[PDB]
């Protein structure tokens, strides 16, 4: 009476997943209006997000309802790769926006130079090799693997799949995935806040005769809110073997699977995006 009603709500977020990215995708290359040197991480992020949504969530969905992996081990392999390359592309790609923001506000007399069509494509493809090389080449050469009883037992028996990994490649990955963007976004987002802080200040000080920290605390809370809870058990989980339960990690680690479909709410809601989505249906 539970599992014939509880992939509705998995069907419902894999179908807003796809069809949010899926339209802003098609506003961003459809409309020549929008295109722009800033519209080109929105769409990094936007093919990150398809690729999690057509890949990651449904077998999970399918491996958690059905309770057996029926598919082969390669193919295991092959999703757990997947789905690490798509969480370090996104986080990245939400890291680089927050510095392209922080290098428009701050200077904007050498913006233009800084940054170009050329400079952009340069980023992208770094920071998309750099998210390859932490999911790919670890997973697939085998050096994550736990070497506990259970462990061999699981990686043995082709019709289960549990995550299992050692301290060293949990720990340097949850560093590189998500620690250092997230001090990066701090630092970028604090000098921001000051500056139109100033901003308004002097356009008080003169004709004499709030807005930030509403724009600011979706953009952080949203993603710290999503996507801090699971690294925090991530790394917890390997120091103290009994501390955590596996339910817990499932449900936290689905918890920021979400965070993919609210991109498009809080990055694309501006005005052209507004009139660009009026003329397509
Ligand atoms: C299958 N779940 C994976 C397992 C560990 C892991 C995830 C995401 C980013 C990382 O850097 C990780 O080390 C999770 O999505």
């Amino acid at each position: 009476v539970w599992v014939v009603g509880m992939g509705i709500v998995m069907s419902l977020i894999v179908l807003a997943i796809v069809f949010g990215n899926v339209l802003v995708i098609t506003a961003i290359a459809k409309f020549e209006r929008l295109q722009t040197v800033t519209n080109y991480f929105i769409t990094s992020l936007a093919c990150a997000d398809l690729v999690m949504g057509l890949a990651v969530v449904p077998f999970g969905a399918a491996h958690i309802l059905t309770k057996t992996w029926t598919f082969g081990n390669f193919w295991c392999e092959f999703w757990t790769s997947i789905d690490v390359l798509c969480v370090t592309a996104s986080i990245e790609t939400l890291c680089v926006i927050a510095v392209d923001r922080y290098f428009a506000i701050t200077s904007p007399f050498k913006y233009q130079s800084l940054l170009t069509k050329n400079k952009a494509r340069v980023i992208i493809l770094m920071v998309w090799i750099v998210s390859g090389l932490t999911s790919f080449l670890p997973i697939q050469m085998h050096w994550y693997r736990a070497t506990h009883q259970e462990a061999i037992n699981c990686y043995a028996e082709e019709t289960c799949c549990d995550f299992f990994t050692n301290q060293a490649y949990a720990i340097a990955s949850s560093i590189v995935s998500f620690y250092v963007p997230l001090v990066i976004m701090v630092f970028v987002y604090s000098r921001v806040f000051q500056e139109a802080k100033r901003q308004l200040q002097k356009i008080d000080k003169s004709e004499g005769r709030h807005k930030a920290l509403k724009t600011l605390g979706i953009i952080m809370g949203t993603f710290t809110l999503c996507w801090l809870p699971f690294f925090i058990v991530n790394i917890v989980h390997v120091i103290q073997d009994n501390l955590i339960r596996k339910e817990v990690y499932i449900l936290l680690n689905w918890i920021g699977y979400v965070n993919s479909g609210f991109n498009p709410l809080i990055y694309c809601r501006s005005p052209d995006f507004r009139i660009a989505f009026q003329e397509l249906l």
